[PDB]
């Protein structure tokens, strides 16, 4: 399959992501490394991702998430749940069981199987921050481990977040690597130390 762009693009509205500072304790379930631009999270646990803009986008703007393989030798392969997890009957009533990325707690989430690339994505309406908040947060879930045999099978992935108009045209783009693993805090510490030693 052709490869969706991963180029960072703030666009007219100054679109970019933000992440909490969750630390690296052994018990943490989701933690983001700015040094690696990499999110580490446990299977099916809440991943808060912030959306920031410098100016207000139009009504009907949407926010799409899609996963691709990071390594060039795998980027053309569709990222999907493994043969076990696609059959484990953990449906939330909305997400197709094949989709790796879900949006949690948003009844307006829509799930796309692209008729040409076969790639999966989940899209929600863009919403302004709640009163008293400075940004909007989407809660994502990743529904397979990076290690799942027959699926990601240890290959690193990226999540691409696109801000879109009501037709699906590009308004902004950002991205981050993801590792879905049992101990995100330890793995973040290990990978950050590996980077320093490099
Ligand atoms: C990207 C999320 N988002 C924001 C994130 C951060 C800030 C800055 N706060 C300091 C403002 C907005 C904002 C304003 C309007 C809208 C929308 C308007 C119509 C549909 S969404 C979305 C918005
Ligand atoms: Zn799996």
């Amino acid at each position: 399959s052709s490869v969706p762009s991963q180029k960072t693009y703030q666009g007219s509205y100054g679109f970019r992501l933000g992440f909490l500072h969750s630390g690296t304790a052994k018990s943490v379930t989701c933690t983001y490394s700015p040094a690696l631009n990499k999110l580490f999270c446990q299977l099916a646990k809440t991943c808060p991702v912030q959306l920031w803009v410098d100016s207000t986008p139009p009504p009907g703007t949407r926010v799409r998430a899609m996963a691709i393989y990071k390594q060039s030798q795998h980027m053309t392969e569709v990222v999907r749940r493994c043969p076990h997890h696609e059959r484990c009957s953990d449906s939330d009533g909305l997400a197709p069981p094949q989709h790796l990325i879900r949006v949690e707690g948003n009844l307006r989430a829509e799930y796309l199987d692209d008729r040409n690339t076969f790639r999966h994505s989940v899209v929600v309406p863009c919403e302004p921050p709640e009163v008293g908040s400075d940004c909007t947060t989407i809660h994502y879930n990743y529904m397979c481990y990076s290690s799942c045999m027959g699926g990601m099978n240890r290959r690193p992935i990226l999540t691409i977040i696109t801000l879109e108009d009501s037709s699906g045209n590009l308004l902004g783009r950002d991205s981050f690597e993801v590792r879905v693993c049992a101990c995100p805090g330890r793995d973040r510490r290990t990978e950050e130390e590996n980077l320093r030693k490099k």
